[PDB]
RNA sequence: GUUUUCGGAACUGAGGCCAUGAUUAAGAGGGACGGCCGGGGGCAUUCGUAUUGCGCCGCUAGAGGUGAAAUUCUUGGACCGG
């Protein structure tokens, strides 16, 4: 759990793919290449009920865990790349993604880039649902 | 008997003369011609993420889904990331 860079010299970069659906939120801290992930905590693994898994409360400690999980490695600065469900389905991020990065910015994680990596299509297939829709 | 002037019909030649014979170009149409215009058509071609699937790589206990749940997938490594 040792980083070769000195702490007061600069800040080591990381990246967390904040993915929030409308039933769960994923906080996935990976490396910059994205090929060597560090840890990935969800929103339903911190609440013992399917109700509050997309809730702001289940994601405001899910950053209090994954930041603690990455303080000892030498990492203090991250990128955040928002991504909703996307595809043919909805594109607005889940409600806890607001409270997700607000939790860790107060939990002690420095902030670098903020961007959107939603899977917006050129043109998807026929979206799930009847022609009359979810009536 | 006959041919005629004589009256009719019929054919043809040289003609003469006519004020010698054709309204207009529909704020109707057709066709041309011109520069263009357009998600008109047909054939061919080229692209785009997404979805899904498969292989590898990562790290994992849940993931999906729901007003709420469960059916379902999941240490046989799903989900999530490359």
């Amino acid at each position: 759990s040792l980083g070769p860079q000195v702490a007061e010299g600069e800040n080591v970069f990381g990246v967390c793919h904040i993915f929030a659906s409308f039933n769960d939120t994923f906080v996935h801290v990976t490396d910059l290449s994205g090929k060597e992930t560090i840890c990935r905590v969800t929103g339903g693994m911190k609440v013992k009920a399917d109700r509050d898994e997309s809730s702001p409360y289940a994601a405001m400690l899910a950053a209090q865990d994954v930041a603690q999980r990455c303080k000892e490695l030498g990492i203090t600065a991250l990128h955040i790349k928002l991504r909703a469900t996307g595809g043919n389905r909805t594109k607005t991020p889940g409600p806890g993604a607001q409270s997700a990065l607000r939790a860790l910015a107060r939990s002690g994680m420095k902030i670098g880039r903020i961007e959107d990596v939603t899977p917006i299509p050129s043109d998807s297939t026929r979206r799930k649902g009847g022609r009359r829709g979810r009536r």
